[PDB]
């Protein structure tokens, strides 16, 4: 019984990469969003 589980707690150990993967659209978004803020800057001038 406990290999079963201490393969569970490495089951466990293996949510995080969706966050990190969410973590890139942040970065995407924002810095995409700088330039088309720009764009829009100069559009409204």
């Amino acid at each position: 019984q406990q290999i079963d589980q201490q393969i569970e707690e490495e089951n466990i150990r293996q949510q995080r990469k969706a966050l990190q993967r969410e973590i890139e659209d942040d970065v995407s978004k924002q810095r995409e969003i700088k330039g088309q803020l720009l764009a829009e800057e100069f559009e409204r001038e």
